[PDB]
DNA sequence: AAAAAAAAAAAAAAAAAAAAAAATTTTTTTTTTTTTTTTTTTTT
DNA sequence: AAAAAAAAAAAAAAAAAAAAATTTTTTTTTTTTTTTTTTTTTTT
């Protein structure tokens, strides 16, 4: 019921405390379901099955069945939340009385609060009220331990001053010891205390929602005991919490308006491997067109460059790493370099790889890089803790670093990427950190040739500004020429304009994550083995290719290329999800490796090799 | 050989950690001085 | 034999003495960061 006094004082009175606690118990037990299920029974069943420590309830259901509580909720949320903690504790103990050891506490979260305010507009009129809001996490410190029921050693006599509850507002302070009667220098008993997880995030208004002439505004937020690490930086998150002012934040200091900071005790944060995967992946792997389906599922937002779609497929699935003895580093990573004249989807390719492949990061030879190739240690600014920011490769240790504009990286990045793909370990020796972080990168890269146009007369090495050892070890070199042509340009223009009209704001092969599950399955679980290839055929293949390449200015095919051939064979076997490499796979790996080698070779020699080796490129 | 560009050095400014600096009378006890009362010893 | 002086013991009151007692804030220091100058190094 209602009276002249305020809502908060009302709900503070004991009579209505029992009233609303009874009402919460009542609808917890009785609000069966939309369609007669008693959903609270099943929710509590799962809650205690995992020991989640936290229930969540829908505000629409709350208000619809019992509306007085819903109206009271934003007015004096703290008191209602405490009582619902107690009532939920009662009902969960009723369902499972064995729960008593489990945390002695249940939190309750409220979802779908109808009235969302915007971080631009949170005024005095929302203090001490439960609001709903949206934003992006700009920072999120680590999980810290907070006092929740603290016991103090009176260090005059070592009496254990009993467990004081710790509100978020002001630090608890014992008056005196019940034994020796001193307000002594008390100090926390580290053990008998039962702490509580504390994490501090900072959300800000999303640029997609910020207005024209503006700076997005940022509100702090505190996560406690179950929601810590429920959201990482850059996550678009809805936040529901008690917008809050009265803790100790106030500019009572000199030189300041009497102006208060604010926080949000977050009461609900909402962001915005498997089984049967073997079944689906193997069932489609039966099809045996799966190689071309993968080749046509890789990079659908690009036209042409089928050679590079295939090549990046082989780079994505990789080979296998081996070490005969503890003496020979032979690698499973297939490194790729697109070299292309401008405006030919190099960065488009790279961003597709970043989107699709797990443990992918992006980096640029220029200084605009999100993540850097070098490794450095400093005090990271948004956290101000002294990190070892290990570079881009190490951060992409398993999967892919993607080096866009590979042809302009500063000489330090040249040194670092060379030493990465050569050693496969990045050797840091800056402050006192003389270590070697292993970097099993699978580098993809893009490079614009000299003069902004590919020059078929000169060779690849001398018309791209990447020095010989760097250009060598890349398992695939691909050339991208923007050759003017009627039908090609017609097709490209029609595709682009179709995308544009489709992407007007009025209109608002295998799927990509299907391919991603395929990627991890065939990258870790499946290791095709090789005793089933015409060893003599490939040995004579190297013989014939190098024998033709014997000439001046004709740096020949070598063992680098023959091991790259085996890597590509394994990769195609992986791609076929087989457990044994087959002559078909060996033929395809031969085809792609030889295509890469001839197109590396300049025009006249390219035509000689193409004419005399068309039998393999025929397949 | 001199000009342009880049890298490193020098110097000022800021943020946090941890060691220093400052404030700071009132109530209870209990010994000592004084008085008082009952008794015994001595004198009229 | 009665009166009285003295003795010891008991009590009240005033002066002196006894005892009790962590917390908050400020400042130096260290350490990085940033700007701008100077220096050095690469180019035509
Ligand atoms: N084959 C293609 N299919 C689709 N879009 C393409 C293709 N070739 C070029 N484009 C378009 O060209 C534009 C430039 O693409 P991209 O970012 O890859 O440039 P680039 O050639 O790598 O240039 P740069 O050297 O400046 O990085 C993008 O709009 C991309 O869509
Ligand atoms: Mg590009
Ligand atoms: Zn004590």
């Amino acid at each position: 019921d209602l009276k002249g006094h305020s809502v908060r004082e009302w709900v503070s009175m004991a009579g209505p405390r029992l009233e609303i606690h009874h009402r919460f118990k009542n609808f917890l037990r009785t609000h069966v379901d939309s369609h007669g299920h008693n959903v609270f029974k099943e929710r509590i069943s799962d809650m205690c099955k995992e020991n989640r420590e936290s229930l969540v309830v829908n505000y629409e259901d709350l208000a619809a069945r019992e509306h007085v509580l819903a109206y009271f909720l934003p007015e004096a949320p703290a008191e209602l939340l405490q009582i619902f903690d107690e009532a939920a504790l009662e009902v969960v103990l009723a369902m499972y009385p064995k729960y008593d050891r489990i945390t002695n506490h249940i939190h309750v979260r409220i979802s779908h609060l109808p009235l969302v305010e915007e971080l631009r507009s949170l005024r005095q009129l929302h203090l001490n009220q439960l609001i709903r809001t949206s934003g992006v996490v700009t920072s999120c410190t680590g999980v810290l331990p907070q006092l929740s029921m603290v016991k103090y050693n009176c260090n005059k006599c070592n009496f254990v001053l009993g467990p004081f509850c710790q509100s978020q507002n002001q630090e608890v302070k014992p008056g005196s010891c019940p034994e020796c009667q001193s307000a002594g220098p008390f100090e926390v008993n580290m053990e008998e205390t039962i702490y509580q997880n504390y994490q501090r995030i900072r959300i800000q208004e999303s640029p997609g929602k910020v207005a024209a002439g503006r700076l997005p505004r940022s509100k702090d937020a505190i996560l406690l005991a179950d929601l810590v690490d429920s959201c990482k930086p850059g996550d678009e998150i809805e936040l529901t919490g008690i917008y809050h002012n009265n803790y100790d934040g106030s500019l009572n200091t000199a030189n300041g308006f009497p102006v208060f900071a604010t926080v949000i005790l977050a009461n609900h944060v909402a962001k915005k491997l498997t089984d049967e995967d073997v079944k689906m992946i193997t069932s489609l792997s039966k099809d045996q067109q799966i190689g071309e389906k993968i080749f046509a599922s890789i990079a659908p937002s690009i036209y042409g460059h089928e050679d590079i779609k295939r090549g990046l497929a082989l780079a994505l699935f990789g080979g296998e790493p081996k070490n005969p003895g503890g003496k020979h580093k032979v690698r499973g990573d297939i490194n790729v370099l697109l070299c292309g004249d401008p405006g030919t989807a190099k960065s488009q390719f790279l961003k597709y790889i970043e989107k699709v492949s797990s443990r992918a990061i992006f980096t640029t030879g220029q200084g605009a890089s999100a993540v850097g190739l070098t490794a450095y240690v400093q005090r990271h600014p948004v956290s101000r803790e002294w990190t070892l920011e290990a570079g881009a490769l190490v951060l992409a240790d398993r999967g892919v670093c993607l080096i866009d504009e590979f042809d302009k990286m500063n000489d330090q990045d040249r040194t670092s990427i060379h030493e990465a793909m050569e050693q496969q370990s990045i050797s840091i020796s800056k402050a006192g950190i003389v270590t070697s972080l292993q970097a099993r990168c699978t580098v993809i890269a893009a490079a614009n040739p000299i003069g902004g146009r590919y020059d078929p007369s000169l060779t690849f090495s001398e018309n791209v500004d990447l020095t010989e050892p760097i250009i060598s070890r890349f398992d695939i070199l691909c050339v991208v020429r923007d050759t003017v042509d009627p039908v090609q340009d017609e097709m490209l223009a029609r595709f682009v304009v179709g995308s544009h009209v489709r992407h007007h704001p009025s209109n608002k092969p295998l799927p990509q994550e299907v391919l991603k599950k395929y990627i991890i399955y065939a990258k870790e679980r499946v290791h095709p083995k090789l005793n089933q290839m015409d060893q003599d055929k490939v040995a004579k293949m190297y013989s014939d290719l190098r024998k033709e390449s014997m000439a001046t200015g004709s740096i020949p095919i070598t063992v680098r290329h023959i091991e790259s051939m085996i890597r590509m064979a394994e990769a195609h076997a992986r791609i076929h999800l087989r457990d044994y490499v087959i002559e078909d796979d060996v033929n395809m790996a031969i085809r792609v490796m030889l295509e890469s080698f001839i197109d590396t070779q300049k025009f006249s020699v390219m035509r000689s090799m193409r004419k005399t080796f068309a039998r393999y490129l025929s397949f």
